[PDB]
C-alpha cells in the first residue's frame, strides 16, 4: 500500500528529520491521509513535527530513527531556541508511553529526566519500546 518502495520507516515511526538550513527536528511519520495534501512521491514520507504539528513530505533518505538520539540531538539548538525544547517534550513524552517508562515529578525541569534516559539510551527498554503499537 503506502510507503512500500523498500526504504526505511513507516506510519507511527518516531523519527529525526533533516530541513534545509535547520537542525534535525523531532518528527512523526505519517499516512498521506492525514495531511489534508497528497499521497508521497515514492520515496518519500510524510512527517508530522513535534511541536508544530505541522506536515512535510521528506525524503526517507533525510530521516533517521528518533532512538539515535545522542547521534543528533543538537545541544546549541536546544540551547538557543525554545521551540526545539518544546519539540523535544513532546517527542520524549511520546516514547515514554509507548516505552512503558515512568518519572517520579516546570519545563526545564519536566525535560530533565526524559532528556537523561532519551540520551541515556532509552533504558530499560533500548529503542524497541520507541516502536508504534
Ligand atoms: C518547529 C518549527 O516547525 C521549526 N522548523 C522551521 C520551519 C521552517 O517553520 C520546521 C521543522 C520542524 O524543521
Amino acid at each position: 500500500s503506502e510507503y512500500q518502495d523498500g526504504k526505511e520507516f513507516g506510519i507511527g515511526d518516531l523519527v529525526w528529520g533533516k530541513i534545509k538550513g535547520f537542525s534535525w527536528w523531532p518528527a512523526m511519520v505519517v499516512s498521506w491521509k492525514a495531511t489534508s495534501k497528497r499521497q508521497a512521491m515514492s520515496g518519500m514520507r510524510w512527517v508530522q513535527w513535534f511541536g508544530d504539528g505541522k506536515f512535510s513530505e521528506v525524503s526517507a533518505d533525510k530521516l533517521v530513527a528518533l532512538g539515535l538520539f545522542s547521534q543528533h540531538f543538537n545541544l546549541a539548538t536546544f540551547n538557543k531556541l525554545v521551540s526545539y525544547r518544546k519539540a523535544m517534550y513532546h517527542a520524549l513524552e511520546k516514547a515514554r508511553v509507548r516505552a512503558g517508562k515512568t518519572f517520579p515529578s516546570s519545563l526545564e525541569d519536566q525535560l530533565k529526566p526524559m532528556l537523561e534516559w532519551a540520551h541515556g539510551g532509552f533504558k530499560p527498554t533500548g529503542i524497541e519500546g520507541l516502536k508504534p503499537n
